[PDB]
């Protein structure tokens, strides 16, 4: 296993996706989130999802060369068409108006549609925690959930995510799939001959599994917290589509488009100045509490797993497996 | 069996005014809980229904919430509004900003309303859904007093902290939820322990950590579960943050009613994010939700969240709210009669 550094990656993979037909501006915000997903350990989220990306772009059922059209519609107020391109670039083109919006009006929305987004939602919303702002992101992605009571999966693994700042330390960030599991721990458990825990799928007959490929083979994922994280879940397909404009996650599919692996819908970002108009400091209060929550025994905060390893990722480089590193290469 | 009564939903609404105004509440706060607790009841939300009153009394009684206090509306931003509830109740502090919010929210695309010395003690679901019912998307959390173990923690620390939303529908009424971020409403654990009765497995411990059904062994120094795991706790930390964190309100364990017997409403905060979905959009939002509605009826979802509430309020409207003659009887007599 050879090591690379961060920002030696970073080139690496913008190469990648220049050389596979993304502009140089879309090549630049893949390649920075796919690397920074690799340097905190989001393995899932990080080079492994290369294939998929390259993939999604060659049947042209994502626009590596897309340019978000930015919509200035309100003075709280952002949308977004991404144009069939992916979401971080999007994001990227208003996140100055956005945060402009934000700190002027107290709180903004980024409505993005039409977009892809093949990543880790944290990056999304880390940015604005670590200038002060916290974040609140919904993503629906592709139907594979079944709603709580139902028969047949209809909404997708509906992540959701929040950033917010605190006076002594990184952003408090989590992001969390509204379905029992993500998806790719799925396809993992499957390669890796692991059962799952119960609840989490059912098989192609409706019927509870704890087989992956049972639920990889015509079956689909059930709701975190049953009732609870499936109107969560129905939350995401209103706000991430409804409102944007975008798809839901049961209206489009890969049927036309061999080897596409990304959802075609939208995002729905919330910035917030926790301190407009406060005769307070937020980042006070986020600090406080989690004084009293290692108070109370909770050793771990939201984002302490991935804090830990872009340190060791900054001090000792990124260890990737010699095998991943020459293929990187060669698609380079 | 204690034999029952009906109560027409007006009726209950003007029983409970005069309770309120007669303990020392102002007209104005009377009027909007009342018709609160009154809404809760007749959708069957019994947790936060007349069970309330005593509380709600024995609050105001010790001095520890101010009945007759006035909201303080803050516009601090074109997209925001802070409200010092006064150390009152947070219904009144949100009916005092609603038209500021509503305005702010169509002008600008959204708003927030962040309400702070507030105390809460009914359901989360009437402060979304008149927004609902008028064509925006309305998102509330709310923070109660310490009953809920962090993940990975040994003791509690967050509240019952429910997440509330409303968004419209072109064909049907507002789609809403209100859910604790606790694996039960530390509400429902209350009426549990009044009707004597033992709760499901999972949701609870007791004062040594140990799996617990006895809704009096989580009350007196146990604990409650976050819903889902690791994913719930994680949204009760975000529900502190908000309604707390970021309104000035107290977190759910920074207050302190031992100096005053009697005291049950958390003095906490409030938080409501309300959204015009179609801000310059090129569709229609309630088109949109009313394909998923239909999408979710055709994959078997029979009933959509809210259809509940909705049944028991038809029920209600039609026979009557059903009450135990016992507690109409109590409820007259607080009133004068």
């Amino acid at each position: 296993t050879q090591t690379v550094s961060y920002p030696q990656l970073i080139d690496l993979l913008r190469r990648i996706f220049v050389v596979h037909g993304t502009s140089p501006e879309v090549a630049d915000v893949l390649a920075e989130n796919c690397a920074s997903a690799q340097r905190d350990g989001s393995h899932s989220h990080g080079i492994f999802r290369i294939p998929g990306y390259l993939s999604s772009l060659a049947s042209g059922w994502v626009d590596g060369k897309a340019v978000p059209v930015v919509e200035d519609v309100g003075a709280a107020f952002v949308r977004v068409d991404a144009c069939n391109g992916f979401a971080q670039p999007a994001l990227a083109a208003a996140r100055s108006l956005l945060i402009d919006k934000a700190r002027s009006a107290g709180v903004a929305i980024l409505a993005i549609r039409g977009s892809h987004h093949f990543a880790a939602l944290w990056p999304d919303v880390e940015p604005f925690a670590e200038q002060g702002l916290v974040a609140l992101s919904m993503v629906n992605s592709m139907t594979c959930v079944v709603p709580h009571g139902a028969r047949q999966p209809l909404f997708g693994t509906n992540p959701i995510a929040f950033g917010a700042p605190r006076a002594g330390g990184e952003p408090i960030v989590f992001d969390l799939a509204t379905s029992a599991i993500a998806h790719g721990d799925v396809q993992i458990a499957a390669r890796e001959g692991r059962l799952l825990p119960a609840g989490m799928g059912v098989d192609r007959d409706g019927l509870p599994t704890q087989e992956p490929r049972a639920i990889l083979d015509g079956g689909a994922l059930l709701p975190f917290g049953g009732h609870k994280g499936s109107a969560l879940s129905m939350m995401v397909e209103l706000l991430a589509a409804g409102l944007t404009g975008g798809n839901f996650s049961f209206e489009f599919d890969w049927s036309k488009h061999p080897g596409a692996q990304t959802p075609w819908t939208g995002q729905l970002l919330i910035v917030i100045d926790p301190d407009k108009g406060a005769g307070q400091h937020f980042a006070q209060r986020s600090e406080e509490l989690v004084r009293q929550l290692h108070g109370v025994g909770q050793e771990r905060l939201p984002g302490d797993r991935r804090y830990l390893e872009r340190a060791r990722s900054m001090a000792h480089g990124i260890v990737i497996a010699q095998a991943d590193l020459e293929r990187l290469q060669e698609l380079a």
